[PDB]
């Protein structure tokens, strides 16, 4: 069966306090005096229930880039190429990191699932990555592109086979990585559903190992991947919506999709998210806290959020002494969503500390 | 062990004959006065051994979507806008012919993979293919975006471990699909690695289910998909790039990449197959992306093939171009119906170990071991 073997994660330098980010944002948008929509814009934040974010895009790259904050202007080729250079690359430092914690070289890898909705490019991120990590020619790749918030959940779908129909030797490293450099707009009064998006969203990026018939003495699993389907919700195409243009891409947010959309692992979509589902199951406020600590402390990353919140479970299982890498529980799940509606469902089963 | 139960394709109604081309590309972009590079272009297509092409870019298209034929002026909205409609389209009508090849309904299908990289958007063309064929909403949905011309094998390689690993009712429909709406570009001297594209790109959908333990009862299977391995051609990485700007994509081609790819598949061949036992070169199939014409030949010349052991592929490069993703199962279409038509005792000619290559930006190369099916 399938496993979790090593969870790492990165993210750009840069901190935004989420206190001090509606003066940031409609600075360096050049909109101040856009005052209604700036306390709008405060109250979101404010209700975000995000403490701070990691950014790419700062004032000064906003500066070298500056059709990046006019709202129309082109600015698709700016994008474009700083998230081909730069998505690999952090997604580089997540991945090192988790082959560190795997304690086996590169040469063990068999293959590598690239997942990331931030740039596109041929060859794609995946080789990139392959190219700046000196991944051996034999290693295997899978680009996601484009998929959204369910990314990484359906990188765990794709490993459980690939690991279990090849056999022991077979071994997957997954990366996630996010820059909102792909879709950060100027503010309007007229498109709401991007700026609910400029609160919320971030960067990020998480790595993960993946093997099925272990050498017991040198690995150790984290979690056991027991199944993993994809679903999707009838008559909600509109919920989520990512249109790529010239100005690079304008990712729509629908009022709706919370109302819509054992330890568990809830993809951090926003804190109406969590919140559906505690109350819906009489959840115990202890079930959403590694869900509700990385929407706190990183925000909303996309693909790669639900293994950073996978990797906070364990950790702070370990560090407090529970029974298990599932917060002493057995059981588990993780839950990835995203534009379609898409739901992507992962049992989990958790492993003894 | 996974097995190709059907196969079925589609193409842009609109045939562009290659012999008119030249004439055609610098009329609608408005360049008939770069006389010379006109000349080097009808050069290019005289040696493409393409005869036609299906596009979905016609004159009136251009003519609706003006700046697609200036040169440098900003056109990716228009063209998105086309290809996040019009991909799926033409997906659907190929993945209707496959479906019915295979005789199931839709409600048995439990996967999707769609490939292009024609377009992206969120939701993707995987979820769009879903909605316009009405898929029951527990079809589980892969999305390949942008990897070109090794995304049929890619498709291949996939489906084999989520059928295999799943078991007998796991059924996966595979449909790739492109539309050089994405990447055609009005012609400048100083881009040549540029009009080569114009030469040789064309448009094509192609469609295929594939599933393990089969029902013997309704289900024959047309091939099996023995092992499928990727691997990457080092310090290759300027051989095949796509550049997804503002003006659409710049897809550019390198000189040296036919000789680059030929002589590596000729090695992965020659690394895979001697063990398995084949006997010489003429004892297996072939189905290798129609890339242009020089990689075929290198396959016939450095493995010292007869005429009949590339004939798939060059039928599907005379009749339909390089369609990137999709090609390597319309010549797996080609194959096994001449076959059959033929009087062949397998839909491998007759031959019962074959071998698939797709290849693409990396440089990347698919490698599918197949094996043929008794007729
Ligand atoms: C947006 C969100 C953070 C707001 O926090 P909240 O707990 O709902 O608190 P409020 O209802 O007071 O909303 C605060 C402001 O945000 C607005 N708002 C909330 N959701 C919005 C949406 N989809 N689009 C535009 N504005 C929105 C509210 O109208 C309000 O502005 P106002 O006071 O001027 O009317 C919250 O609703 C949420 O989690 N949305 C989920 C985002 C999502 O869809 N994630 C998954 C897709 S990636
Ligand atoms: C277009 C094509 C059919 C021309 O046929 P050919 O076998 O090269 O015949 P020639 O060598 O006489 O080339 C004719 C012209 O095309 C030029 N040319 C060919 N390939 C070129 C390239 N990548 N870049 C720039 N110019 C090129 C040659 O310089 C030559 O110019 P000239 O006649 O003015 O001297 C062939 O080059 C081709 O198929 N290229 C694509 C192959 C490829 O890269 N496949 C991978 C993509 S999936």
């Amino acid at each position: 069966q399938a496993a979790v073997l090593a969870i790492a994660t990165a993210n750009p330098p840069n901190i935004f306090y989420q206190a001090d980010y509606p003066d940031f944002y409609f600075r360096v948008t050049k909109s101040e005096h856009m005052t209604q929509l700036k306390d709008k814009f405060k109250r979101m934040c404010e209700k975000s229930m995000i403490r701070k974010r990691h950014m790419y895009l700062t004032e000064d790259v906003i500066k070298e880039n500056p059709n990046i904050g006019i709202l129309n202007a082109p600015s698709f080729n700016a994008r474009q190429e700083i998230m081909v250079e730069e998505v690999p690359k952090l997604g580089k430092e997540a991945a090192l990191k988790a082959i560190k914690e795997w304690g086996q070289p590169l040469s063990k890898l068999t293959h590598l699932i690239f997942c990331t909705s931030s740039g596109v490019n041929m060859p794609s991120a995946d080789y990139h990555l392959a190219k700046i990590m000196g991944l051996p020619p034999y290693v295997q790749r899978t680009m996601i592109y484009q998929q959204g918030c369910f990314a990484g959940a359906t990188a765990l779908r794709l490993a459980k086979d690939i690991a279990e129909n090849n056999g022991g030797h077979t071994r997957i490293l997954i990366v996630c990585v996010e820059l909102m450099v792909v879709c950060f707009q100027a503010p309007s009064d007229t498109y709401l559903d991007l700026l609910v998006g400029n609160a919320i969203f971030s960067d990020g990026a998480a790595a993960a190992i993946v093997g099925a018939d272990l050498d017991t003495t040198t690995e150790r699993p984290i979690f056991n991947i027991v199944s993993a389907n994809q679903t999707t919700i009838p008559d909600s195409e509109d919920g989520i919506v990512g249109h790529i243009r010239e100005m690079g891409m304008k990712y729509y947010l629908s009022r709706t999709v919370p109302q819509v959309i054992m330890f568990y692992i809830v993809h951090p979509g926003g804190p109406a998210v969590l919140r559906m589902m505690e109350e819906k199951l009489g959840l115990s406020k202890e079930r959403m806290r590694a869900s509700w600590h990385v929407l706190s402390e990183y925000g909303n990353m996309w693909g790669p959020s639900v293994l950073f919140i996978l990797d906070e479970m364990r950790n702070k299982s370990m560090e407090e002494g529970k029974s298990t890498t599932g917060e002493g529980l057995e059981w588990g799940v993780m839950f990835g969503f995203g534009p379609g509606l898409t739901v992507e469902t992962v049992v989990l089963r958790s492993v003894a500390i």
